[PDB]
């Protein structure tokens, strides 16, 4: 919201069957909810791209480094 201590992001793939929601702590970078989502759909191992407004995410990035906030909207291709 404002005083966020982790940020809801909703992670969701090339198709729109494909759709994750997770709890990316402000601290913590993008590659450990790229690890988190894959995990749940049994992709582990299988990894997928990730793109947040147009931008290339490659993991070492931090959510509150991208400029983002709880209620956001992260893409995935594969």
């Amino acid at each position: 919201t404002e005083t966020s201590q982790q940020l809801q992001l909703r992670v969701q793939g090339k198709e729109k069957h494909q759709t994750l929601e997770v709890s990316l702590s402000r601290d913590s970078p993008l590659k450990t909810l790229m690890s988190h989502y894959e995990e749940a759909m049994g992709l582990s191992g299988r990894k997928l791209s990730f793109f947040f407004d147009g931008t290339k995410l490659s993991g070492r990035e931090l959510p509150a480094d991208l400029g983002m906030e709880s209620g956001d909207l992260i893409e995935v291709w594969g």
